[PDB]
C-alpha cells in the first residue's frame, strides 16, 4: 500500500516506480542506472512529453538514508506531473519543452536500514576492508575537492569520505549517468533535510561560483516563493558560509561539470524534528517544495 502522505518503504516504492510508469507511459520512462552496493535498483524516471533532443533538469532525492520527506517529495512531485499535465499550464510547458530526470531514491541500501534496524543512519551500507564500520557518506563521495575539508578519512565516521571519489556503486551510478547526459542536463537539484534552505555552491572551499550573483538571486525568488503558500521561511547562500565547508558534494560537482544551476535543498523543519519529520507534515512540506521547484524549473527553460 503506496501512499503519498506517508513514508513508503522502498519495497513499496520499487513497485510504486512500476506502477506509476506502467499508468503514465505517455509522461514517465523508467531505467535502471545501476545497482546498489546490496543488489537494489538505483530507477530513474525521465518525467515529460516524449520528443526528441529535449533539454532535462535532472534532481534526486534520498542520498541520505535517515532524511526520510526527501524520499517523500520525489513521489509527490510525479504524482504532480502526471495529474497536473494539461491543465496546469505552467506544469503543461515543462513537461512539453523538457524532461524531468527523477531519481528517487539513490542510498537505498541505506534507506531500507533505517526501516529495518537504525532510523538514523545516514551513509551506504558497503563494507570497507580492514574494520567492521560500514558506509560511505554519498555526499563526501564525489569529485569535487575531495575529502579535503569537512570530511572523514575514517570508514567509522558519518562523513566518511570513501576511499576515492566515486568509490560507491550508487554515487559512480549518479556520476556516469550526468556525465553521459551533459548536453542536455540544465539543472541539477538534489533534495535533502533538514534546515529550511536552498544552498549552490561552494561547499569544498569558499570560492564564489561565477555567477553566485544570479544563484543568489535564483535562490531567493525561490524562497519567497515557497513562503508563498504556508508561510515557511527558508535561508540561502554558498554552502561553505550558509551551513558549513564541506567537499566531495554533488551539488558542487555538478556545478564543476558545467551545469550553472546547482543546487541542495534542505526541507522542514529546523530541528523540532530534525530527520523524523511527522508524516502530518509531509503534504504540506512538499507542496511549498513544489513551488520553489516549479519557480527555478520556469527560470531555466526562460534562460536556455
Ligand atoms: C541536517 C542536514 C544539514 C544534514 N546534515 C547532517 O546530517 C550532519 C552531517 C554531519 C555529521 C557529522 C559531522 O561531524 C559533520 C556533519 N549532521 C548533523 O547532525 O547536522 C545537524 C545540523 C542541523 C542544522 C544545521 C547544521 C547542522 P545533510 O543533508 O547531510 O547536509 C548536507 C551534507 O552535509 O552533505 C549538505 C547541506 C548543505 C550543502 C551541501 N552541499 C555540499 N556540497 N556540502 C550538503
Ligand atoms: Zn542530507
Amino acid at each position: 500500500g503506496h501512499s503519498y502522505e506517508k513514508y513508503n518503504n522502498w519495497e513499496t516504492i520499487e513497485a510504486w516506480t512500476k506502477q506509476v510508469t506502467s499508468e503514465n507511459p505517455d509522461l514517465i520512462s523508467r531505467t535502471a542506472i545501476g545497482t546498489t552496493f546490496l543488489g537494489n535498483n538505483i530507477y530513474l524516471l525521465k518525467v515529460g512529453k516524449p520528443g526528441p533532443n529535449k533539454p532535462a533538469i535532472f534532481m534526486d532525492c534520498g542520498f541520505h538514508a535517515r532524511e526520510w520527506i526527501s524520499h517523500a517529495f520525489c513521489q509527490w512531485f510525479v504524482r504532480e506531473a502526471v495529474l497536473t499535465y494539461g491543465y496546469e499550464s505552467h506544469m503543461t510547458e515543462f513537461l512539453n519543452k523538457l524532461d524531468f530526470y527523477v531519481l528517487p531514491v539513490l542510498n537505498i541500501d541505506g534507506y531500507i536500514y533505517t526501516w529495518t534496524k537504525n532510523r538514523m543512519w545516514r551513509k551506504t551500507r558497503s563494507t570497507n576492508a580492514g574494520t567492521t564500520c560500514i558506509g560511505t557518506d554519498p555526499n563526501r563521495n564525489f569529485d569535487a575537492g575531495w575529502c579535503t575539508t569537512g570530511a572523514s578519512t575514517d570508514p567509522c565516521d558519518e562523513t566518511y569520505c570513501g576511499s576515492a571519489a566515486e568509490s560507491e556503486k550508487e554515487t559512480k551510478a549518479l556520476a556516469d549517468f550526468i556525465r553521459n547526459n551533459l548536453s542536455s542536463i540544465k539543472a541539477y537539484l538534489t533534495i535533502h533535510s533538514y534546515s529550511q534552505m536552498i544552498l549552490y555552491p561552494y561547499s569544498y572551499d569558499y570560492k564564489l561560483p561565477e555567477n553566485n550573483a544570479e544563484l543568489n538571486n535564483l535562490a531567493k525568488a525561490a524562497v519567497k516563493e515557497l513562503a508563498t503558500l504556508y508561510g515557511t521561511k527558508y535561508t540561502y547562500g554558498p554552502g561553505a558560509t550558509t551551513i558549513y565547508p564541506a567537499a566531495g558534494g554533488s551539488d558542487d560537482w555538478a556545478y564543476d561539470q558545467g551545469i550553472k544551476y546547482s543546487f541542495t535543498f534542505e526541507l522542514r523543519d529546523k530541528g523540532r524534528y530534525g530527520f523524523i519529520l511527522p508524516e502530518s507534515q509531509i503534504q504540506a512540506t512538499c507542496e511549498e517544495t513544489m513551488l520553489a521547484i516549479k519557480y527555478v524549473t520556469n527560470y531555466v527553460l526562460g534562460h536556455l
